[PDB]
């Protein structure tokens, strides 16, 4: 509970008001965005709100797993797009800052 506060007040803080963090603070909506396919090949879905929801309700018992729900986010992002694709740019910079802000922790 130090460092989930951390993950909470700090990390998911400044990934959320980070300019490419908009794809990633609600779950995908595979209706609105015509991906039919997306939930079939995404198997564990993760987004940035669904890890608040959960540092908001206690969720979870470590740091450790709350770590594994941002590094899902990233790898669900990589195994749906491609290389090169605006949106896997995206989120390899939101992961840079990401492991910065990890560096950082208590
Ligand atoms: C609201 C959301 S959630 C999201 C995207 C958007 C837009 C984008 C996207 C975001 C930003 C830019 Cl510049 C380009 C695409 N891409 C899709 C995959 C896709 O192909 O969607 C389009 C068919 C392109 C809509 C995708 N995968 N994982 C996530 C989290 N997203």
């Amino acid at each position: 509970t130090n460092q989930l506060q951390y993950l909470q007040k700090v990390v998911l803080k400044d990934l959320w008001k980070h300019s490419f963090s908009w794809p990633f603070q609600r779950p995908v909506d595979a209706v609105k965005l015509q991906l039919p396919d997306y939930y079939t090949i995404i198997k564990n879905p993760m987004d940035l709100n669904t890890i608040k929801k959960r540092l908001e309700n206690k969720y979870y018992a470590k740091a450790s797993e709350c770590i594994e729900d941002f590094n899902t986010m990233f790898s669900n992002c990589y195994l749906y797009n491609k290389p090169g694709d605006d949106i896997v740019l995206m989120a390899q910079a939101l992961e840079k800052l990401f492991m910065q802000k990890l560096s950082q922790m208590p």
